[PDB]
């Protein structure tokens, strides 16, 4: 009531300054409306508007009424039902505690295949695939010769993306579309090396503060969001997050499972984990970080490390294995995990439990032991038709970064790679968004598909909405620097547009074409 | 009055979490080479960490700051001791600084005076020892050493000796910017085989500028450039140089241009000549000079997206088109060297044609100028003048290595000095980040000094806080390159702070960071 009201007013909506929401309609599926934002420049410049990739969602479209009490419109629901492979859940799981308010809950019909991967391998172009192919082209036309200026290290970036190309990339496992059948609010996006580099923002510790940060983070360009909340009533909180999110939402299931056993790692068990998986599946979570690669024999390998085990979920599994002196039960039950996730088309984010937390620790036996295991677990996931991406480091000095990409590519069969940074030095607390931007831009260039961001508060405190924005802008510019260096066909038009504005002293156009127009404008001294 | 204000505004005293320490010279037993050291919790059982420190006497509690008298001229007696310079009989006289205690010097006819001349003559100078000590960070000399990095064919030693320094200088692969009239200077070296250095730009009043000087070096700026334009720039620079323990650079054309009332076309050799001599006697340590902007190169810039973005290169361009003559800096370059060599002023050969956008990177005009600079480098060396080369600019990541490769070849491995580069054009207000990605990579590849970029880049004038953000940003990029190169002293710092983090020694983690006060505030 009073809290749900203080959110509807505190969140930021309306057009992104200097631009406006535009849509492109689908052809294979004509009801699709794929969002972008467009920036028109001064008429005297005689230039066409600039199209920009836009994850902000309906929040920036003034024609749409926002009511978080009701959630966003479920514009994806009909398309999914339309395939006639899912059925309503008679009696879904309920979770007791602020409660969120007529959404039907779905599960694949017994014997039916429902994942984007399974559809692609069967030669089927789904609605999400066409939606994504449209999104990735930024409304470019094939009317002028396309000339490549970049180094993509053997990637297969096409001059123009087609729905058929998307299907091919997904079928081979080189790209994914995270899209739980129960996330009807979602605007589909793709993650893969042969597409734009995506970025991820982290949320999670009132409800308003977290919904706010979700809207704030996507407004500035976060392509996915992870709810990393821990403690009391995280499942209820996440309802508010997912129902009001137009971007894919990820989680670390073990956090919530651990809460069920009141924070005692040793008392974790398969039953509570499995139950957590189902609850989050019906809730609409799009991908799960699962640290199945933290195996028993790898744990002693971290004893000599300078900073040991820095992953939170990884440290929890470590505690469990050592307590029972048994193999990681997530690794042991890996097949039963696959059987659940595939019923709802949830994607794997195979966890970097043994990532380095200091540059001294980088590319060591423990980190690489896990990585090669992730490659093995990747193939098991494909067998069940589950979509997969691999998580990486971490803290890595610059000369060790290519080596990470080389290992991942070889050992994980070209599945998309998802990195946290990497931070290229340990000596600048307060500026870790910057130390990591260097590593992020480079590893993106080398072929990393998605970058998890870092705020200036890293290693020190909890990020406020200002820190979130800084992290997001930093990472959008690192992602784009990578696209540009790769010679991605859509990258140079943006830089060149802004440079022309600069050259002609078209100041306001310069601000409006920037990642953060209002800041540039404010800084500028007329 | 002005003295009053400045003394009040400036930041002095120990850098939080550390103390000033010195190592004495051995060849020259009177030398005192500064560092700052950070002690960790006694429970850690670790030696203190020695950190490179360009802050000068301002962070030394043994020294009482007096901006009216300037900094202690601790270098003067060493220079005089060599017996190669003499007082100038009739020095040039241009809020005026009380410069009564300082004698002005000039090489005696027929004597060696520059670091390069001394080095090629086989002489090890006081500045060379100074730098060698500074570059070792008080590490134990005799000790097995195993290097973990990739330096792309550099020649970085396990341990710097004054002799290695002399060799680097003599072959032209490093420099020590050290005007005989900058007696307050704490010597530093620039070269691929030393720690990556960074530069901070100041200049647009006095208190305003001196504060930025002290503030920038406080946070780690290795050199500073005075880029002031307009009236009274010479007299303002007095207040800066007399109070600077780091090398000071300028673009002399800015001052030459105020002599002719802002008319680029009214520039001539006579007014530039005079300017050079004024700055030589003042103590300026290096001159950015855009002698690479040649007449036939200018039309190459018409087809660019952002044209000519260098202020100095723009001024020269103007002059060349108006008189329809070759750049007189290029034409009279010999007489330029003859002036500089008399005071040991170093060349910073200008990047007049640097790319102002990623679309213009690595183009004909840019590399035409670069090849010209490599030719001028040889001429400068013939005159015994030290040389480093300026580069880009705006450059997409995939073109960055090619930039270094061209420079090493065409400029004979002289030190490279870049501005960024910015790796993308689309984030005005965040150009310290876009440029930091480029700066770290090109440093890794071999760039010796990196000119910083603030968040106000392209947009407005930096205030105190913007300068600090630029400096820390560039300190972190410089060190990330050292680390990646496998420089023998880099990992020790990262590992100390990593251990403090693992053991939850919060005070140590703060104090070992480039910015302790911010780290603690965020916590
Ligand atoms: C790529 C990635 N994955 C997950 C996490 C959080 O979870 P954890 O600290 O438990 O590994 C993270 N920060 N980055
Ligand atoms: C390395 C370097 N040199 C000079 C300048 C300014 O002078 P200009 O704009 O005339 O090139 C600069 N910003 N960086």
């Amino acid at each position: 009531q009073s809290t749900i009201k203080a959110v509807a007013e505190t969140i930021s909506t309306g057009p992104i300054p200097g631009s406006r929401k535009v849509y492109q309609a689908g052809e294979l599926f004509p009801e699709l409306r794929v969002p972008f934002r467009e920036v028109a420049v001064h008429p005297s410049a005689n230039e066409p508007p600039v199209t920009i990739y836009d994850p902000s969602g309906p929040y920036s479209d003034p024609a749409i009424q926002i009511d978080i009490e009701k959630g966003l419109p479920r514009t994806r629901e009909a398309l999914v039902v339309a395939r006639g492979d899912v059925e309503e859940v008679a009696d879904p799981r309920q979770v007791k505690p602020p409660e969120f308010p007529g959404r039907k809950i779905y599960r694949a019909k017994p014997g039916k295949l429902v994942t984007q991967l399974e559809y692609a391998r069967a030669g089927i172009i789904t609605a999400e695939m066409e939606y994504v192919a449209i999104r990735e082209n930024l409304r470019r036309e094939q009317d002028r010769p396309c000339v490549r200026d970049g180094e993509d290290f053997g990637a297969s970036i096409p001059d123009f993306v087609t729905p058929e190309f998307v299907r091919q990339e997904i079928a081979r496992g080189r790209a994914i579309i995270p899209a739980n059948i129960n996330h009807g609010e979602l605007e589909p996006m793709a993650i893969g090396r042969n597409f734009l580099v995506k970025i991820n923002a982290n949320i999670g510790n009132t409800v308003a503060d977290e919904v706010d940060k979700l809207v704030w983070a996507t407004r500035w360009g976060a392509d996915t969001v992870m709810d990393l909340s821990t403690g009391r009533n995280i499942h209820n909180i996440r309802d508010w997050i997912i129902r009001n999110s137009s971007v894919p939402i990820g989680t670390v299931p073990i956090y919530q499972a651990l809460e069920k056993v009141n924070g005692v790692a040793e008392d974790l068990n398969w039953e509570v984990f499995r139950d957590t998986l189902i609850e989050q599946c019906e809730q609409g979570v799009d991908y799960f970080t699962i640290h199945a690669g933290v195996r028993l024999p790898f744990i002693p390998m971290t004893a000599k490390r300078v900073t040991g085990i820095v992953s939170r979920g990884g440290s929890i599994m470590a505690k469990w294995c050592l307590a029972h002196h048994k193999e990681n039960f997530l690794y042991e039950r890996f097949d039963e995990i696959c059987e659940i996730m595939r019923a709802y088309d949830v994607s794997f984010s195979l966890g970097d439990g043994l990532r380095p937390g200091s540059t001294a620790d980088a590319n060591d036996e423990a980190q690489f032991s896990e990585l090669r295991t992730l490659g093995e677990l990747t193939k098991v996931a494909w067998k069940h038709g589950v979509q997969v991406m691999i998580e990486g480091p971490g803290h890595v000095a610059m000369h060790k970064i290519k080596a990470n990409m080389d290992e991942q590519l070889k050992h994980c069969h070209e599945a998309p790679f998802y990195t946290l940074g990497p931070l290229t030095t340990d000596i600048a607390p307060g500026y870790d968004h910057i130390t990591s931007a260097i590593g992020a831009a480079m590893i993106g260039w080398f072929g990393t598909a998605m970058l998890c961001y870092v705020t200036p508060k890293e290693h020190l405190g909890l990020p406020d909405r200002d820190d979130v924005k800084t992290g997001v802008i930093t990472y959008k510019l690192a992602a784009h620097a990578a696209d540009l260096a790769k010679g991605h066909p859509g990258a140079a038009m943006w830089d060149d547009a802004i440079s022309r504005a600069r050259f002609e002293f078209r100041w306001e156009d310069q601000f409006n074409l920037g990642l953060d127009p209002e800041t540039a404008r404010k800084f500028h001294d007329e």
